[PDB]
């Protein structure tokens, strides 16, 4: 079996900068991963795993997914919960 | 569907007396899971999550099992190939 985004936990960020929220991930409704950031970059949405810099200057994540198709999976399911929140408060309005 | 780790990987092994090794577990063929560090405390081992520092200064991991069956099996899957490599690594000189 492959590894699934469960639940979505997030927090939309309102000061204006680069990142529109912050995150947590639950995979196979069991582990937690935290510091997951919603950023707009000048292409379009993204997310961030949680990433650490080496005494290097450099950077990688601590939360690596290996093929760019499970971040994918990743990635939608964050960007997904964000708009669905997006558009759920909307439709509340009235 | 659960948890599976898949693969226990261990760098930086036996240095400093505490800080035992240094690991990165996948979960699921497809998810990485790296600076988990094995550490030896009041008994013996257990297995650290990485530590996200949260805004009124607490440490939390940002690699969070919400249950404890799942810790453990996290925990035994770390151990045990820090544990096969050790004596293994013995078992050499022996030989």
């Amino acid at each position: 079996n492959a590894m699934e985004v469960t639940d979505v936990r997030l927090r939309r960020v309102n000061t204006d900068g680069r990142m529109r929220a912050i995150a947590s991930i639950t995979l196979d409704h069991e582990f937690v991963v935290h510091d997951i950031r919603v950023i707009d970059g000048n292409n379009g949405l993204f997310v961030a795993m949680p990433s650490k810099r080496t005494p290097d200057g450099e950077f990688r994540d601590i939360t690596h997914p290996i093929n760019s198709s499970t971040r994918g999976k990743i990635q939608d399911a964050v960007l997904n919960e964000y708009h669905r929140l997006g558009d759920t408060e909307a439709l509340e309005f009235e």
